[PDB]
């Protein structure tokens, strides 16, 4: 035998989208591992930039486009800082080539 129940259901109030727009304009946080930051990027939409945080620097930096890249240059990317400024803190960026927003699916 069982009773009781209850149901909230308040949210997007007033807001009407057409699609998921739940993502972020741009993770300024730090990547702890490889496997860390293919995760994070997928989550921004390749391509996706990678720095190191404790320095960064576009010219010098890797760009990766797919979980493979993310790691090849995130391993390189991460040692540098390790030498640089001393610790492996990296960042990961939104790339985009042209000047405008497209967020959302691509070709492939």
């Amino acid at each position: 035998g069982s009773s009781g129940s209850s149901g909230d259901k308040i949210e997007s109030k007033l807001l009407a989208k057409k699609a998921e727009v739940n993502t972020i304009p741009g993770f300024d946080g730090v990547v702890k591992d490889a496997e860390e930051a293919v995760r994070i990027a997928r989550e921004i939409g390749y391509p996706v930039m990678i720095k190191a945080s404790a320095g960064g620097g576009g010219k010098g930096m890797r760009i990766a486009w797919d979980d493979e890249e993310t790691r090849d240059g995130f391993r390189l990317s991460s040692q540098e800082a390790a030498s640089s400024f001393g610790d492996d803190r990296l960042l990961i960026e939104k790339f985009i080539d042209n000047p405008r927003h497209i967020s959302g699916p691509s070709s492939g």
